[PDB]
């Protein structure tokens, strides 16, 4: 494969503890992208010359460091009322003073598990015979609205506080050996005789991204990423507008184990009857829309129980790598690519997360990276050896594309035509 | 100009595909500064001495990466009502059933758009002699409350679900010829007989900016960048609290293309009237307060149709760049700079997103970086030779402004002293 | 100490604008974490050989960069009414058309500051002799919801709208003299004689972290670090759900200096009484629950009265440095460390913003980096040289601890085995 990516190489006097000191040959890879892989040739003085060790990383992925995790539910509005006239039942002298929003009367028809979360109370209604009771003063309207989960469906809600990288490097050693690692950051790693190399970090050029929580339903383990409240924090029109502290409490929205707030059902007291309104969101639906694998804004994101998201633009992350070297020369394999394209299609919505969908047919003499600069939005791409159609997504802002673009594959440059239609979600 | 830029200087042995070896030198600028340049003096053994390859970063910017879009509107607040006596109109026999939240009532005054995004319903008033009824049952109070849009005034509104590094460098040929480009990421691109110049990528020191998304006032063009709900999630009290899928939809807020939380309006029921409740959030005052150009805690927000973030402190991004030649020597041209200067002025807001402004005059034999850090906050702009004045923001927490700062402009350094007063808002 | 840091040493030929041309000596250290130090000898041809110039990264932390600041009270719900029979008092005619939302009625009982935030307004009450009213008509209900700071405590909160890196290095000269410093990013700075020294900047693997927000109580000046809401957006469920623009405006929650959602207040009319509901979030309890120093997923929040945060897997930010050498020879100090260790406890929360604790007591032979990668998490810390137990926190998701996980120390691995139990909340 033979990418250019060694960009210095020294030699440096080491010392150990009198003292013991030797001369190290060192190669610094600065930059490595997903995808690419350099070609390192070792000879010691007397010769012949290794197969090289190759140097690919793989991926740079995004790992979500969670906050502290809820369960919801998937909430139904009740409403439920009676009314007794003045003198009747609890009713003796109007409403009675202990009759708060943790009170349940006996006269209640609906379904009322006394240990669900809602709020009670009592209300002044009509009298006289107008209102069908023999007392001429109000009469006293007993009322919850609550919320119930019936299908018995939760979700354990986890808000990614931050995403933090995670390497996979592939290295394959002059014997043919391959290996497959997350490399420990810093540590220098004895390869093979007289070879060392140091991961020295990742990078990424992606800045403050937009708040995500880990979703998974109960008993199904089916997973979804979507924005969600703060642990503790009830703000209707969001997952987490109801938050419960574990499952049993959100089967059956416990009183005792959840929070919300109780604006999320409305209630209207007629003389003999409620109005019931629900505002509130349904969670299930938010997890269909948003179900893992998924494309937000320029990141894939994919499970393992546990989801990690890949930069799709793989100029966006790099690796960077220092390898030595004890008594040996070093030389560098690097092959540029021949490599030609055309768009057959571009397809799918505008001002949307996932982005439209870019064709692109590509002839390549090695692997590669393929870069798509538009007037919109820009990208770059693996790119495999051989004729391939790639499928790269791309941000647009109207429904009629019609525009310059210019690709890049492998330092060869062409400014092809972008044209394509794509629909409003 | 000739900043000390290069900090790896190395000859190699790169190979092609028996085999095809030679000698490449290479040199690595590690991380340079927007305004920074370096001047490279490549010689043949032979020589003389061209003029040098000039590598300037122009700009290191954030470009918005976007959530998927919606339309709002700037809503208004209505109310209706009317009473019917039991036995009159609908009210044959109390509330109707059917009268619910999407039901109009042929009895109503005020503008009904029976497509308008709303909320109907009946209630029970009070009926006989003293409410104006004959039947002393209860009335019936059919009621709407709704939102228009008068003005027919529309953002579209675009989260940023997070922003990327974009960078502009500028290059100086041996030839004079000045290159502005946005250079492809990792790819080695051939400048000019036996030199080749790669990109490595741009970095920031910035992490986890706050949520913003662009507004577009549509049919004027003109931009803000301001806080936004989520798509789909209609919270109060944020722009996208009431949320539309076209323009259209937006312009004459429908039922069918808008979402809304309904407590947004309030109604109170009387027995003559209606008292309407506007807790709706004017779009227009938020796009106002929020225009572009704008600086937001550090970076200052401007537009091209799209909005890019340029960091003030330009300290805080770099771009990385390698260089090989061929059959060449390297000279580098590095130059210290002499730079003098005093505060002028200290003058703004404290505890504010804008910042209070530093009134810096300098004199500099060269374009260079000037670095002010003070007890508050710390900063570093670019600086021209001869005397100017700049006028870089830093954030203060008290309106009295009495302190240290230590200024260090090309390597000299000098404690300032920051005196003013800032306001509140 | 006499960590491996340098990984490139270059000799450039530098020139000052006929000519002066030089050779320079660069060593380039791409990435060095925080504890870690490298040990550079410089002697002179003629020699010996000085002690070392030592370079050390003390930490790389997180500073919060403000949006703007506002004040919030510690808010209490009230509710008071009066009802006036048709043709007493105000009620001449029914509800007056004047009094509304900053309607005040001298026939109040509760306390009325009549400059507080709330929300006033008059209902019909029923009439006639069973209502305890002469005329049948409607009676009126003069009535206000609003909100009293009693205890008037008052923090000041400021968003975070970003966080920016901050470095402290700490030099030792070859004289021994110790400099602790924040450096300048980009500027060489000169050491001794023929050394400089430049700070090229520092990177951070952490992407996109969640929104917090510094809080501070007004003349306790205790802090803590929780969400809120943006400013100017009294979004209800959240700290900063009231704000206000000063802390006298807070400490009495005036209506000309405060926002809210009058929503946060219920208030339910009876004949002879209302019921009062609050809806308010606890800002004494958010404050309480998130006093610094905080662990928030893998970040500690410490106090200088600004808050900074220290990334806790030290392998996830770094600085880079470059080293120029005039007319001398650099040699390396390099030693590697011999460590090993057993995990004694784990024991904490699990799917907890904290993350639970794991106990690791290490034996090293020098000061060194230890790492841990799980399943669940991965992490890595600084070691101290000798016998040691050192408590870094790992996140799980389960009550169940029982995994394989692999320790590295000073590049010695071993597959250790983490069981234990842990809580939720
Ligand atoms: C050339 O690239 C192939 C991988 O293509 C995939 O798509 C790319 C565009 C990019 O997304 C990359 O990340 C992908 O892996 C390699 O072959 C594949 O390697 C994977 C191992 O992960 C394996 O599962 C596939 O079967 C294999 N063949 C395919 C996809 O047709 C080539 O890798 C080399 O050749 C392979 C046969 C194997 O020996 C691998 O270890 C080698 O690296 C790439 N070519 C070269 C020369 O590297
Ligand atoms: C010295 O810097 C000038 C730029 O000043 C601007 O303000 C700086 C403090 C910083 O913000 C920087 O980003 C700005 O560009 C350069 O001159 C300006 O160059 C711009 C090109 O973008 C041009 O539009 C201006 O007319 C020009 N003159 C000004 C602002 O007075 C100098 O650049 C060199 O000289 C110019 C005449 C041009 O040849 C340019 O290509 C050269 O780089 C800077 N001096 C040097 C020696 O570089
Ligand atoms: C070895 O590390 C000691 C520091 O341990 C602390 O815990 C580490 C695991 C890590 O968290 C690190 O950040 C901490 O500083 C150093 O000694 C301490 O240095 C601090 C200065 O900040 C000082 O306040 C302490 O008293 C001191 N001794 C302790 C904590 O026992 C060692 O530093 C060297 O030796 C010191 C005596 C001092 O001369 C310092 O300047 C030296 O760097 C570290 N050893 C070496 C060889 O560096």
């Amino acid at each position: 494969q033979c990418d250019e990516l060694v960009h210095a190489e020294s030699k440096s006097i080491t010392c150990k503890s009198e003292k013991e000191c030797s001369v190290t040959g060192r190669a610094l890879l600065p930059a490595v992208n997903p995808g690419q892989e350099a070609c390192l040739h070792f000879s010691m003085p007397g010769s012949p010359d290794s197969k090289c060790l190759k140097i690919k990383v793989k991926s740079i992925n995004l790992r979500c460091k969670q906050a502290s995790s809820y369960y919801v539910p998937e909430a139904k509005a009740r409403c439920t009322s009676v009314r007794r006239c003045r003198w009747a039942g609890d009713c003796q002298s109007g409403c009675p003073t202990y009759f708060s929003s943790n009170s349940f009367s006996d006269d209640w028809a609906n379904r009322m598990d006394r240990a669900g979360l809602g709020m009670s109370g009592c209300s002044d209604g009509c009298g006289g015979a107008a209102c069908g009771c023999f007392n001429a003063a109000p009469s006293c309207i007993f009322w919850r609205k609550w919320v119930e989960n019936p299908s018995n469906r939760v979700w354990k809600v986890s808000p990614c506080a931050s995403w933090v990288l995670a390497a996979i490097i592939e290295l394959t050693l002059p014997s043919g050996e391959v290996k497959t690692l997350e490399p420990v950051t810093g540590q220098a790693t004895q390869m093979f005789k007289g070879v060392a190399i140091t991961y020295l970090g990742s990078s990424i050029e992606i800045v403050g991204m937009t708040r995500l929580c880990e979703m998974k339903e109960m008993g199904t383990g089916i997973m979804a990423l979507a924005p969600c409240n703060d642990p503790g924090h009830a703000i209707m029109g969001n997952v987490g507008e109801i938050q419960c502290s574990s499952i049993e409490s959100a089967k059956h929205i416990r009183s005792d184990g959840c929070i919300w707030n109780a604006d999320l059902v409305g209630i209207e007291l007629r003389v003999d009857d409620a109005v019931c309104f629900s505002k509130l969101t349904s969670v299930e639906a938010v997890a269909n829309f948003s179900k893992i694998p998924a494309i937000i804004s320029g990141v894939r994101f994919d499970q393992g129980s546990r989801i990690y998201g890949s930069p799709l633009d793989i100029t966006k992350v790099s690796g960077e790598f220092s390898v030595s070297f004890r008594g040996m020369r070093l030389k560098l394999s690097e092959i540029s690519a021949s490599c030609t394209g055309e768009i057959t299609n571009v397809s799918g919505c505008y001002s949307c997360m996932t982005g439209a969908s870019v064709s692109i047919k590509l002839h390549s003499s090695k692997n590669t990276t393929g870069h798509l600069k538009c007037d919109s939005d820009e990208t770059a791409f693996s790119v495999m050896e051989g004729t391939h159609t790639y499928r790269p997504h791309m941000s647009f802002d109207k429904a009629v594309v019609d525009e310059e673009c210019v690709l890049n594959c492998g330092g060869h440059s062409s400014k092809l035509l972008l044209k394509g239609s794509l629909v409003f979600m």
